[PDB]
DNA sequence: TGTCCCTTCGCGTCTCT
DNA sequence: GAGACGCGAAGGGACA
């Protein structure tokens, strides 16, 4: 091709126009993963996708387009969404979720073909079939659940929920076959329980982790002194294979030359990217603190960010290492640190918050999301809904802050004016892990019915959604 | 150069209490 | 607070 690059840039240009009104980020996303033909398909069928009986939002179109075969997915969605919705009960969101993976077309056609038999003959729910279908290779996983769910239940004593958990990852077919093949030897030869085998298999690359566990468990227990419980824990994240091999190679070095305990090495290895974290730790602080930063998903990123920003954050923004470590010791530590850097001065000034408050927000999983959302929503929360900034901060200061805030904004009016809860109590329910589910559950029970309104709040604060659901099950 | 499938890394949120 | 859940991005291999 040559200087019909112009034609393609003109096509991308017209997608910025209406019905989709895409921005640069979205165009970039489609180009990077769906390729030019996905970009051309979106342009070609932008009207069909957006109206008719599909009625897709541009965000939904982007999600389908942004994978290998995206053009096939968009074509097939136009063909199958209505029948999947009307005849099989699924919602459009679910159809989009199936379609938003590489090979989306195949998954959608297989769900059409297999959902009935899987529900009727195998007893799955539509929800489970969607979860199986909603990954790359979903066709294969669905077909393998159909062929193997009986043997895995009858001969290997697994539950359908377990089989679904193994199936609901990319390479689900591979993990299910490997479980079928290796479950007996892993239990009988290495002393594992089915549950443990399941936990190792229930992640992406589970096949690889099971074969690695079969291959290295002996060495790691017999020659390096780890327990089977420890080996399993390492193996129970995606990438387990990698973490297991790196443990074998680095355990002697990290204990001999650097003085870490075996239990510290394991804890670092037992996260997604464990291999990465181990290598990075081998390459201000106490070793306890380095381990603590390393011991999360993305631990490598956190450590390299800490090494880069600890000096400036301490010197130019006045923080202590103890605070930097606390920001870094969560999932996405790197993201929180970077954000705190570009958001301490801004939040304190445009919105009048103290540093100590900013640290409390960023010292949780999802810090970047919490801060960025406090920046957006603090003004409307106080001025419109009448909240104190200290209240907004109590809600932001937990894992899932952005969720709890965005939900509070949505649900604060209907909780107070329509059901007589005080804002004092809604803040109390939002100020925990799982604030958003807790609020939703609360509104659902109240909108569409002995547990008076105050008992429901005491329950929602204490145990969130779990407490609320448990209460239903238990009901007399 | 697109389409399908599989694996790994990382980020974000919720459950268990 | 630790351990569990979900999901997107990105890269690799096979085949056309």
């Amino acid at each position: 091709g040559a200087r019909a690059l112009e034609a393609l840039l003109t096509v991308a240009g017209e997608l910025r126009g209406p019905p989709l009104q895409l921005d640069t980020g979205q165009l970039l996303k489609i180009a990077k993963r769906g390729g030019v033909t996905a970009v051309e398909a979106v342009h070609a069928w932008r009207n069909a996708l957006t109206g008719a009986p599909l009625n897709l939002t541009p965000e939904q179109v982007v999600a389908i387009a942004s994978h290998d075969g995206g053009k096939q997915a968009l074509e097939t969605v136009q063909r199958l969404l209505p029948v999947l919705c009307q005849a099989h009960g699924l919602t459009p969101q679910q159809v989009v979720a199936i379609a938003s993976h590489d090979g989306g077309k195949q998954a959608l056609e297989t769900v059409q073909r297999l959902l009935p038999v899987l529900c009727q003959a195998h007893g799955l729910t539509p929800e489970q079939v969607v979860a199986i279908a909603s990954h790359d290779g979903g066709k294969q996983a669905l077909e393998t659940v159909q062929a193997l769910l009986p043997v895995l239940c009858q001969a290997h004593g697994l539950t359908p929920e377990q089989v679904v958990a193994i199936a609901s990852n990319g390479g689900g077919k591979q993990a299910l076959e490997t479980v079928q093949r290796l479950l007996p030897v892993l239990c009988q030869a290495h002393g594992l329980t089915p549950q443990q085998v399941v936990a190792i298999a229930s992640n992406g690359g589970g096949k690889q982790a099971l074969e690695t566990v079969q291959r290295l468990l002996p060495v790691l227990c017999q020659a390096h002194g780890l327990t089977p419980q420890q080996v399993v824990a390492i193996a129970s994240h995606a990438g387990g294979k990698q973490a297991l091999e790196t443990v074998q190679r680095l355990l002697p070095v990290l204990c001999q030359a650097h003085g870490l305990t075996p239990q510290q090495v394991v804890a670092i290895a037992s996260n997604n990217g464990g291999k990465q974290a181990l290598e990075t730790v081998q390459r201000g602080l106490t070793p306890q603190q380095v381990v603590a930063i390393a011991s999360h998903d993305g631990g490598k990123q956190a450590l390299e960010t800490v090494q880069r920003l600890l000096p400036v954050l301490c010197q130019a923004h006045g923080l202590t290492p103890q605070q930097v470590v606390a920001i870094a010791s969560n999932n996405g530590g790197k993201q929180a640190l970077e954000t705190v850097q570009r958001l301490l001065p801004v939040l304190c000034q445009a919105h009048g918050l103290t540093p100590e408050q900013v640290v409390a927000i960023a010292s949780n999983g999802g810090g970047k999301q919490a801060l960025e959302t406090v920046q957006r929503l603090l003004p409307v929360l106080c001025q419109a809904h009448g909240l104190t900034p200290e209240q907004v901060v109590a809600i932001a200061s937990h894992d899932g802050g952005k969720q709890a805030l965005e939900t509070v904004q949505r649900l604060l009016p209907v909780l107070c004016q329509a059901h007589g809860l005080t804002p004092q109590q809604v803040v109390a329910i939002a100020s925990n892990g799982g604030g958003r589910p807790a609020l939703e559950s609360i509104v659902a029970q109240l909108s569409r019915p002995a547990l008076t309104n105050d008992h429901l709040v005491a329950l929602a604060c204490l145990g969130g959604r779990p407490a609320l659901d448990a209460v239903k099950k238990l009901e007399h």
